[PDB]
């Protein structure tokens, strides 16, 4: 133990279950979920929409989903908790910093940055005592100043508790191979940090690239291409990983949420027609397309569960 | 409405506001900050112990009510303003509107949507605490950006089906001041629910004067961060010039339009670390600076005593009283 913590607590790594590893309750800014849930309709009604939402992914065979929502996405860990316990689903919870650092956070120093992160692991979030169990780091282009403080920062959170980093990436630009630069020369170790939005690209040889270096790579948009390129040909990016022999270093997701402020208004409308299935979109649209490709169900276990237990479960490192 | 403003403790009447600094802060910080990282203050409890410490000494020299100019996006926190207002029993007036630091989720919003907001926490409350705001607060760069001007017209709609004023933060240096008032007019607003601020960064009269000549309300309100080189020997600025600018304003008889006031705070994440360690270093009497230097060394200058309870009593009961929706 080794076990991971949960806005309902610590659970054992085989309670985890069939886990998908980006996602969002609320996509949303520091504060404003507090200060405006009117914009939500209420904070009630997007609690019971979120808990419909997990408990139909629940039904589809999800047991934990992660909570990649920073600080500076709006995160509001008591939602979480209570949409957890009202829909049986566990909930990791994240730290880090997103795109949208607000001065408080654009002024601290790599010091700075790496105690806040620790604070939101080690002792809790907010005065709730939840947890994080995962680093949320976001990056655009060339990684800019700020940015690489928060990936060191990031970096030094997880090899004092061993809890992961996952990023945001721009896969057109190749954003990981930079992230990684940056990772490594903290002395982070490939096999806790997930590369993510790296289904956003046809650039096979850049996720071999890192996969074959011992990153996980976050497949992890593919219903966003359902709203050229077809959700099936984001797909096939999974087969092609396994085909080449990096299974154990896939993650998938939907990077889904229930309510949205930080974008337009009523894009959520929009999303919703997109993919009415939501977090279900991985279990019951993508995991049956891969069966029919030939992928037998040892490697998509593998995949949706195994691989997120070893992520998320704390180590020290390897 | 009426004869009642709106604090973080309740509906107060005009009366019982008495000396008022009318630009101040507990906390300059960002939304969801002091909740989530409040150890960068020390703590949650010495924040509110160091501001209550500082309330009550202001208190002392004579001041009874604060504008807390803090919005969502300075990391307003209004039940930390209600927990120093009631343990310093000094009166606090919160505010609505933006600053400099929106995040996404306001900067991508409409000017209908912008003006909902603003009337939430004026008309239902702030949050879920039922506390009132009082005050709307813009700010804007010097050249209004296009978000900024949406804030501005909100801010104005709001203030015209609610009666509470508007207070502005400005570059003086660019007399942003003119662009500010262009485009709040344009939406009918009155330069009198208007306090255009930070206008003690200038030593442009003529600038100051034509505002106030308008009815618009001219915020000195930053007189102490004068008090704490550069390549080109420029040297600083003292705080006795930007108090003169109160006595310049008077003698071009312009009383009735002058706002004094600190803009002080407690406590700061918004900026590098330790700045404030040097701001509590160059003026030791924090808010009751105003009560303390500047009134003494204006009633030197000979300035009347009832000159300055006009300015700092009468004018802001003028100001915060909200005024005009039958
Ligand atoms: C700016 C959208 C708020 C949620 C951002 C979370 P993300 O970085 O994981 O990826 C998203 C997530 C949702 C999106 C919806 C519309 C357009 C772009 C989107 C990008
Ligand atoms: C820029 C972070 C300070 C919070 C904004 C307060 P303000 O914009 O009303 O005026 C001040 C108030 C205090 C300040 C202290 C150091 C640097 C700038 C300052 C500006
Ligand atoms: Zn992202
Ligand atoms: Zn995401
Ligand atoms: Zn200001």
């Amino acid at each position: 133990g080794d076990r991971i913590n949960t806005v309902r607590g610590p659970i054992t790594i085989s309670e985890a279950g069939f886990t998908l590893t980006h996602e969002h309750i609320c996509g949303s800014s520091a504060g404003f979920l507090r200060a405006w849930p009117e914009f939500f309709g209420s904070r009630k009604a997007l609690a019971e929409k979120a808990v419909r939402g997990l408990r139909r992914a629940r039904a589809a065979g999800v047991r934990t989903i992660v909570d990649v929502s920073t600080f500076d996405l709006g995160r509001d860990v008591s939602l979480l908790a209570e949409v957890s316990r009202a829909a049986d689903v566990h909930i990791v919870a994240a730290t880090g910093l997103w795109l949208d650092p607000p001065l408080s956070m654009r002024l601290r120093s790599v010091e700075e940055l790496t105690q806040f992160f620790l604070r939101e692991i080690q002792y809790g979030i907010e005065d709730t005592g939840i947890r994080a169990g995962i680093i949320k780091v976001a990056t655009t282009g060339k990684v800019t100043p700020f940015q690489e403080l928060v990936l060191r920062a990031a970096a030094r959170a997880s090899l004092a508790t061993g809890v992961p980093v996952t990023t945001h990436t721009a896969a057109s630009q190749r954003g990981g191979e930079q992230q990684a630069a940056i990772l490594e020369s903290e002395g982070l170790s490939p096999s806790r940090v997930c590369i993510g939005h790296s289904d956003a690209t046809d650039d096979l040889s850049y996720l071999t690239a890192l996969a074959a270096r011992g990153y996980l790579i976050g497949l992890d948009s593919i219903p966003h291409s359902a709203i050229i390129r077809s959700w099936q040909t984001r797909a096939l990016l999974i087969k092609a990983l396994i085909d080449q022999g990096y299974t154990k270093q896939i993650l998938v997701s939907n990077d889904w949420l229930f309510g949205i402020s930080s974008y337009v208004t009523n894009i959520m409308d929009v999303m919703d027609s997109g993919n009415p299935d939501g977090m279900a979109f991985i279990p019951l649209r993508v995991i049956p397309f891969l069966r029919e490709k030939g992928i037998p169900q040892e490697t998509l276990a593998g995949i949706t569960v195994t691989n997120p237990a070893r992520f998320l479960s704390p180590t020290l490192r390897a």
